[PDB]
């Protein structure tokens, strides 16, 4: 057909993370704002100790702007956790 409608920034980019985190604990860090349908967590090699930044996705990219809006820079079982729009609006 015609489709004009290839936008959908539905990902984020957490930081300042844990050590001992899972991704169904991040579900209630971010899930409130406008739900989850993919979380990736990643880990080190060392010693399978979590790294201080993991992914989060959102149902839609409405619901995904919005978890970066309140959130960002606070925060989390005392460490210090961000957020950022993992994109540019364009790129060419």
């Amino acid at each position: 057909g015609h489709m004009v409608e290839a936008d959908r920034p539905g990902k984020l980019f957490i930081g300042g993370l844990n050590t001992e985190t899972n991704e169904k604990a991040l579900e209630a860090v971010f899930g409130k704002y406008g739900r989850i349908v993919e979380v990736l967590l990643m880990k080190d090699r060392e010693t399978n100790k979590s790294r201080g930044f993991a992914f989060v996705t959102f149902e839609s990219p409405a619901d995904a702007k919005d978890a970066a809006r309140d959130m960002n820079g606070k925060s989390l079982d005392g460490k210090a956790i961000k957020v950022e729009q993992a994109t540019k609006p364009s790129f060419e």
